[PDB]
């Protein structure tokens, strides 16, 4: 039934959205650590990736509203704090790869429920996740192979992500 | 699948409701004829049964709303007019028996859809439909076995169904 179809898509959309809220908090917590450690270029790209996750959360929420549902406000799982730099990139690569696997299953549900608009949304966001995955794998590999030589290059670099973002005040 | 289940129950509820809307118009059409004939007692009971059907239509509508549906406004089947007195009871008896058969089917769907509240609503209404059936069966029999001897007894009796209907004005 139509209603049936909508409910099942809203469910995978809220599951995905919950994963995005987790990622925002997880990535920003690592950003606070990298910034504190004064590894500016690393801190900056971590925050830019977090902002892509914010955009995903928002796109998911907007489609949930188009389908008449209520966007979840709760993140999936727990944020790991106090990770060492190698652990940050290893676990973030792991998480990105798991997110792509999950969204790929959610997409198939969309296809089964005859929801082309939502499946296209998953497809576009999955391609962004792949860009995130490649990034994290590359940094992990530099840290693996080069160690402190690589740290020494990032030490003291600019941490700016650009102009402060649009706000009300 | 909550939405499949609500949708399948709402479908038999709207089906039963359209059988009630037809019944209301069918029995009141016969009431106007009986009243015109001045067979008071028969006219009064025919309107009282119509009012019972109004209450069934309403109960079906309210449950449909609880389940998030839209109560139908269309009646099932055609109203037959100018029915003679023997045909009124014979046809009302047949229609009540057909309704009990239909609703026992609808009850079945409710139970299959795990809708206990709606199943109980049908069981309760089915027992009222049996009261109507018995009534029509008895009148048809008297008319068939005693003919005009029984009608002379009904002639000129009061047709009042009680105090005037609560209204806005
Ligand atoms: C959408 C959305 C969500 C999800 C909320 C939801 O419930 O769906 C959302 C969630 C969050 C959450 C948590 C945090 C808090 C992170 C933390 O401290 O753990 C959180 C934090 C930040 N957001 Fe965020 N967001 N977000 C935008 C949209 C969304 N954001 C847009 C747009 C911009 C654009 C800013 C700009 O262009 O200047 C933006 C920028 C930031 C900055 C950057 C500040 C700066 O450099 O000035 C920080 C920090
Ligand atoms: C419920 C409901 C429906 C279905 C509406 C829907 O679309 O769901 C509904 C539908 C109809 C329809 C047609 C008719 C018109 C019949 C015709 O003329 O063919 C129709 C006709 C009558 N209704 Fe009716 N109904 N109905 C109530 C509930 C419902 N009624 C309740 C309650 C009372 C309570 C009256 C009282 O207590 O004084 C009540 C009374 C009457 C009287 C009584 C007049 C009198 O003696 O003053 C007549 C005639
Ligand atoms: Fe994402
Ligand atoms: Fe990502
Ligand atoms: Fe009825
Ligand atoms: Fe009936």
């Amino acid at each position: 039934n139509r209603e049936d179809r909508k409910a099942k898509v809203i469910e995978v959309l809220n599951k995905a959205r919950a994963m995005e809220l987790h990622a925002i908090h997880q990535y920003m917590n690592q950003h606070y650590s990298l910034d504190d450690m004064d590894y500016g270029e690393l801190a900056a790209n971590m925050k830019l990736i977090a902002i892509d996750e914010m955009r995903h959360a928002e796109n998911f929420a907007e489609r949930i509203k188009e389908l008449g549902g209520e966007p979840t406000t709760q993140k999936e799982g727990k944020v790991v704090t106090g990770q060492a730099v190698p652990v940050i990139y290893e676990s973030d690569a792991d998480q990105e790869d798991a997110t792509i696997e999950a969204y790929s299953q959610f997409l198939k549900v969309c296809k089964e429920q005859g929801d082309i608009v939502t499946a296209r949304l998953f497809e576009r966001i999955i391609e962004e996740e792949q860009a995130h995955l490649t990034y994290y794998e590359n940094i992990g590999s530099h840290i693996k192979n080069l160690g402190d030589t690589y740290l020494a290059k990032i030490a003291g670099t600019p941490s700016s992500t650009g102009t402060a973002s649009k706000g009300f005040v």
